C-alpha cells in the first residue's frame, strides 16, 4: 500500500464513527440520558442546578432539546423550554447535520402536539437544513429539501401542514438545487399520497404574482415540475397533472371530444422539450410514459405523415452512396509484377503490385468522378456530427450511444478511413487494400441503421445489440481461454514434424488462427490417412472436440434462447423508443421550409398563440 | 451366493419381525388384550389372581403398563398402579427400545391426565431413553432425545411442559450427542410452533450459572444452537433468534438505526465460524440463509472493499505465470534427424528427434531462467494445498469439490506434470511432448477459476459444471454405445479393400477415431467418385447419419435448453455462493498485516471488546 487514490470511501465509515461516538456522548453526560428518556423527576433537579450546560453540544452538536426531539418525549421537552428560552434558537452545526432545528425533527416525528408549543415559542420556519445528510444521492434514503413544511410535505400530515402555512410559511421558497416544495413531491417513493398533497397545496397560492405563479418555475438546470414527472417517471401523477392541462369540448353518448394543450411537449423553439428529456436518461421506468393518451398520438401522427417519407428517402440516398463507392473500389488500377518473384521459394502468390499516378485514360475518368463523390459525401458526414460534439459533451455523447444504438460512432469511423484512401492514393503508398477493407465493410453495417422504419425487421436489430454487448462478449472471455490453451498444446505436437503434409499449423501465430477455426467448425479438420499421427494427438483432438463443439458451442446457443421470452414484452417499446429518438433528431435538424408544425395553432380561434391537439374515442 | 458383504440391510427386516412377534405376544397372553383395550370388568379379576405376572416382558419387553401407555387407556391404567407399585419403575429393555418408560409414552400421547397420576406415583424424569429407535438417521421419522420434557418439547403442550418443570426437571441436561433440549427444537419439522416453545423455555432458567448460561453451549462436535440453525437451515427462527442479538439505536420517521452483534459470525480466531459452517454441507435450503439483513451486508462490504482488489491481483499474477511458461515451452531445443529414415516406407514424417543436455548458448539462458521460474512457482502450489489435506480429510476434501467447483484437484494436477517435465529434461528421456501436453492445457483451464469475480461471466461457468458432471456425461454413455457399433460395422466393409484411396479407416483403432469424428461432423466424409463403393456402404452410412447427426446430436442440444429456465433462479445465489466461499479462504490464508478486520471494534465505546456492524434503511 503506497499509491491508493480514490478507492477508500471511508466517509461512510467516518459517519458511522460519528454515530457511535455521539451515543457515547449521550451515555457519559447524565442529563442526556434524561433527554434519552422522560426521567422527569430527576429532570426537575437538572434545571435547578448552578452549571447545567443548557447550550452544550454533542459529538455532532445536539442539545437536550435535540435529543428530546429525537426520542419524542413531549412531557420532558416541556421542561426544556422553561429555563432555556434561547434553546429553540439553535440548529444542528455539524458537517453531516447542518441547519437542522428541533422544529424540523418534530415534523419528522410526524405525529406531535409539541409543534404547537414550539411555535408558541416563536420558532422561525426560515431555516435551511442543508447538511450533507440532506443532499440527493445514492447514499441517503430520503431527500426532503431545506424547509419545515417541505419536510411536512413528505410525511402526509394535513393537520401540521396547514398549521405551518398559517404562521407565515412561504410556500414558493427553493433549495440549493433551486427545487421548491413541489419538486420534492414528485420524487417521493409513495406515488399515492402525493396527489392529495398536490391538490391541497394548490389551494393556498391564489396570488397576484403572475410570474410562474405557483408551479411554472424551473430549477437551476431548468426543469419544471410538469416536465419533472416525465424525468423521474411518475406514472401516477402525470395522468393527474394532465387534468387541468386537458380541456374538453363535448360528448356524444359513449363518445367524447377533448383537446390537449401540448405547449410544453413538442419542440417549440430551441428550448429543451419534453420529448428531448425522455430519451436523455438511463432510467428504465420513464420510458413507458409513451403509452399515454396525449403522448403516443402525437408520435403516431407525425411519423405516419412525415417521417416514413423522410426516413425512406434518406434511407434511399445512403443506399446510392455505397454502390458507386462499391463500383469504384472494385475497379482499382493494376499492373502485373515487376520484381521477378525473387525472395520467397513458393511463399508468394501475388503477382500484381498495383499502379501509381500514371492514371489518364478515358475509362478511369468515370472512376475519377466516381471516387470524387464519395470523398465529398464523406465530408458531409463530418459536417453534421462533428459540430455536435463541441456542445453535446463527451460522456453526454456516449449517453446517447447505449440507448439508441452505437451507430453514431461508426458513421464517422466510415468517413475516417475515406480520408485515408485518398491521401495514400495521392502519395502512392503501398497499403491501399487495408484502409479500404474496413471502409467497405463499415459502410454496409450502417445500412442497418435504416433497418428501423419497419415493424417486420426493426426490433430484430435490437437483440443483436443486446448480445454483442451482451452474451457474445461474455462468451468471448471464455472462448479465448479455451483456444489459447489448445493451440499452444497443439503446437508442440506437430513441432517435431514436417509441414509439407497437414500444414494446418506450422508456426505459432497461424496455429491460433487454425484452432479458432477448429472451435467454430468452419474448416475441414486434420487428416492425412497415410502416416500415423503422434500418439498424443488422437487423445487431445477428440477431447477438444467434445468440450467445445458438443458442449460449449451448443451451450452458447441455449443461453440465448433463454433471453428472448424474458425480453419479448420489453422490446416493443424499445422499437417505439427507436421512432421518437429518430423523430426528434429528424425534426430538429431539418429546416422550417420543410416540416409543417404539429397540432393546430391558435391566433384565429380565440385560444391564444399556442398549438392544440385533440382525440376522440369510446369511453365504454 | 457365496461372498455377500454389506449388501443385506436385513436389520430393518429384523425389526419388522420384532413388530409382528410382539403382536403375537400380545395376542397369546390374555391380560395384554385387556391391556390392548380397557376391558376393566375382566381386569378386576386379573389383579385378583395368584400368579398374574405383573413384571413380565413382551417380545421387546413391555409390561401391561407399557401397552396401556400405548393404547392410552387411562381408566384401565388406574387399576395397574394399584397392586403393582414397582411397575412404574421399569423402562423398556430391548436393543431397539432401551430406556423408555411409560411416563415417556404418555407424553408421546401428548393429551393425557394420567401424567398427573404417574407423577403422583413418584415417577422419575431422570431416564435416558437412548434405544436405537431414538438416534438421528435416515431410518427413523423422529429424533426426540433422551428426556421426558425433551419429549414434551416436540409435541407443543404447554400444560404438560410446565408440569414437567415444576417437579425438578433439569432443563440443561444433554443427550449422548451432547445435544440438550434446545438443539432438538431446531431440528423439528414444523418451524412454526417451536418459536413459542423457545420463548417460553427462555423464561425458566434465570440462573446464576453464568457458564454458557442456558443456550451458549455446544455439543461434542462443538455446535451451538444459534449456529445450529444456520447448519440445519432454519429460515424462520434465525430471524427470531436475531432479535435479542440485534440492538437498535434510534429511528427517524420511516428510517431507523440498528446495530448487529456479529460476534459469532465473522472468523474471530481459529474457531469454526458461522460462515465456515455455511458452505461445509450438502444441504440445499441452508444456502438461502445468505439473503438476510445481518448476513449479506457483511459479505457485500468486505468483498467490495478488499476482495475485488485482492482477487484481481491474484488473478493477474497467475496470468503472468502461464505466458512465460508458454514462452519457454514453445522454444524447446531441437536438431534434425540422424537415423536416416530407415524403417517405415512413407509412414514417418517426423524429422527432428529433439536435442539433449548439449545446451549452453547465450539464447537458452533466457529460457533457462524462464523455465526456472515455473518450476519454483509449481512448488508454491504444492506448499499451500498439500498442507491442507493432512487435516482436511479425504472425503472431507472432496466435500468441498462439488459445491465450489473441481478446480482444487486440477491445480495440483497442473504442477504434477511440471515435476515430470524437468526430470525427463534432466535424464534426457524420449517423451517430452506428452507430459507438457497436459501441462499446457491444464494451466489455461485453471484461468476460469478466476472467472468468478465478475457478474457478466461468473454464473455462466456454473452450468458448464452442471453439464460436464450432468448432461454430457449421460450423453457419453449412449454416444459410445453408438460409435462402438458402427465403427466395427464399418471396418468389415472396407476390410476387403485397398487403403490407398479412402483411407478414412484402414485399421480398427483408427476406425474408432474416424467414426467418432463422423459422429460430431467435424470431418469431411468419405467419397472417391471414381470407384463404386461396396453395396452395403450406401445403406449403412446414411442410416448412421440420420440417427446420430439429425437425431441424436440435435436431441442433445434440445435437452440442455430444457435445463436453463429451470435452473435460472437458483444460479444467482450459486454465484453468491462463489463469493463467500472465495471470501473465507482468502481471509483465512492472508495474514494480519493485510486485511483490516470487519465491523467496528469496541474497547473505546463502552460496549465490550466485541465487533459491531450497523445498517439503516426505510421501513416503508
Ligand atoms: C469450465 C470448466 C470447469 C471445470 C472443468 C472443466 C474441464 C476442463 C478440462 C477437462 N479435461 C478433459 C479432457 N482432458 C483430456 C482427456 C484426458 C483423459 C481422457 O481419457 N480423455 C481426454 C483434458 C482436460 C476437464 C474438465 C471446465
Ligand atoms: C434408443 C433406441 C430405442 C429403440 C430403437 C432404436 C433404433 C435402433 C436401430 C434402428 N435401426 C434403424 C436403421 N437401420 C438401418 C436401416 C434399415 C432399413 C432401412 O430401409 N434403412 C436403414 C439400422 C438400425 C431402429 C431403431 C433406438
Ligand atoms: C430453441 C429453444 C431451446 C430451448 C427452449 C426453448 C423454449 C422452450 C421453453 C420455454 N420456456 C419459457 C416459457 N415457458 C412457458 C411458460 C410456462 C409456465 C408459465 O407460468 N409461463 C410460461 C416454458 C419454458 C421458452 C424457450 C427454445
Amino acid at each position: 500500500f503506497c499509491r491508493w487514490f480514490q478507492r477508500r470511501e471511508s466517509w461512510a465509515q467516518s459517519r458511522d464513527e460519528q454515530n457511535l461516538l455521539q451515543q457515547k456522548r449521550i451515555w457519559e453526560s447524565p442529563l442526556l440520558l434524561a433527554a434519552k428518556d422522560n426521567d422527569v423527576q430527576a429532570l426537575n433537579k437538572l434545571l435547578k442546578y448552578e452549571d447545567c450546560k443548557v447550550h452544550q453540544r454533542g459529538a455532532m452538536g445536539e442539545t437536550a432539546l435535540h435529543i428530546a426531539a429525537l426520542y419524542d418525549n413531549l412531557e420532558a421537552a416541556m421542561v426544556l423550554m422553561e429555563a432555556a428560552p434561547e434553546l429553540v434558537f439553535e440548529p444542528m452545526t455539524s458537517e453531516l447535520y447542518e441547519g437542522q432545528t428541533a422544529l424540523h425533527i418534530a415534523v419528522v416525528n410526524q405525529n406531535m402536539n409539541l409543534v404547537r408549543a414550539l411555535l408558541a415559542r416563536r420558532a422561525s420556519v426560515s431555516a435551511r437544513a442543508t447538511g450533507t445528510a440532506f443532499r440527493r444521492s445514492p447514499c441517503n434514503l430520503i431527500y426532503f429539501g431545506e424547509h419545515p413544511l417541505s419536510f411536512a410535505a413528505c410525511v402526509n400530515s394535513e393537520e401540521i401542514v396547514r398549521l405551518l402555512i398559517e404562521h407565515g410559511a412561504d410556500i414558493r421558497a427553493q433549495d440549493s438545487l433551486g427545487n421548491t416544495v413541489l419538486h420534492i413531491l414528485i420524487l417521493q417513493p409513495n406515488k399515492t399520497f402525493a396527489c392529495q398533497m398536490y391538490n391541497l397545496l394548490l389551494s393556498y397560492d391564489r396570488h397576484g404574482d403572475h410570474l410562474q405563479p405557483l408551479d411554472l418555475v424551473p430549477n437551476h438546470q431548468g426543469l419544471t415540475p410538469f416536465k419533472l414527472a416525465g424525468v423521474e417517471g411518475n406514472t401516477v401523477m402525470f395522468q393527474h397533472l394532465m387534468q387541468k392541462r386537458k380541456h374538453t369540448q363535448w360528448t356524444y353518448g359513449p363518445l367524447t371530444s377533448t383537446l390537449y394543450d401540448l405547449t410544453e411537449i413538442d419542440s417549440s423553439g430551441d428550448e429543451q422539450s419534453l420529448l428531448e428529456l425522455i430519451i436523455t436518461t438511463k432510467k428504465r421506468e420513464a420510458r413507458q410514459i409513451l403509452d399515454q393518451t396525449p403522448v403516443k398520438e402525437l408520435v403516431s401522427l407525425k411519423w405516419k405523415r412525415y417521417g416514413r417519407p423522410y426516413f425512406c428517402m434518406l434511407g434511399a440516398i445512403y443506399l446510392l452512396y455505397i454502390i458507386c463507392f462499391t463500383m469504384c473500389c472494385i475497379y482499382r488500377p493494376l499492373k502485373p509484377r515487376t520484381n521477378n518473384r525473387t525472395s520467397p521459394r513458393d511463399n508468394t502468390l501475388l503477382q500484381q503490385k498495383l499502379l501509381q499516378e500514371a492514371y489518364m485514360t478515358p475509362k478511369d475518368d468515370i472512376r475519377l468522378v466516381g471516387e470524387l463523390v464519395t470523398v465529398i459525401g464523406a465530408i458531409i458526414i463530418l459536417l453534421v456530427e462533428v459540430p455536435d460534439i463541441f456542445r453535446m459533451g463527451v460522456t453526454r455523447f456516449f449517453g446517447q450511444t447505449i440507448l439508441g444504438g452505437p451507430f453514431h460512432v461508426l458513421i464517422i469511423t466510415y468517413a475516417f478511413m475515406v480520408l485515408v484512401t485518398m491521401v495514400m492514393r495521392l502519395i502512392s503508398a503501398s497499403g491501399e487494400v487495408v484502409p479500404m477493407s474496413f471502409a467497405l465493410v463499415l459502410g454496409w453495417c450502417n445500412v442497418m441503421y435504416f433497418a428501423r422504419g419497419f415493424q417486420m425487421l426493426g426490433p430484430f436489430t435490437i437483440m443483436i445489440q443486446k448480445m454483442i454487448f451482451g452474451d457474445l462478449m461474455r462468451f468471448c472471455w471464455l472462448m479465448a481461454v479455451v483456444i489459447l490453451g489448445f493451440a499452444s498444446a497443439f503446437y508442440i505436437i506437430f513441432q517435431t514434424e514436417d509441414p509439407e503434409e497437414l500444414g494446418h499449423f506450422y508456426d505459432y501465430p497461424m496455429a491460433l488462427f487454425s484452432t479458432f477455426e477448429l472451435f467454430l467448425t468452419i474448416i475441414d479438420g486434420p487428416a492425412n490417412y497415410n502416416v500415423d499421427l503422434p500418439f498424443m494427438y488422437s487423445i487431445t483432438y477428440a477431447a477438444f472436440a467434445i468440450i467445445a463443439t458438443l458442449l460449449m458451442l451448443n451451450l452458447l446457443i441455449a443461453m440465448m434462447g433463454d433471453t428472448h421470452w424474458r425480453v419479448a414484452h420489453e422490446r416493443d417499446e424499445l422499437w417505439r423508443a427507436q421512432i421518437v429518438a429518430t423523430t426528434v433528431m429528424l425534426e430538429r435538424k431539418l429546416p422550417r421550409c420543410l416540416w409543417p408544425r404539429s397540432g393546430i395553432c391558435g391566433r384565429e380561434y380565440g385560444l391564444g398563440d399556442r398549438w392544440f391537439l385533440r382525440v376522440e374515442d369510446r369511453q365504454d
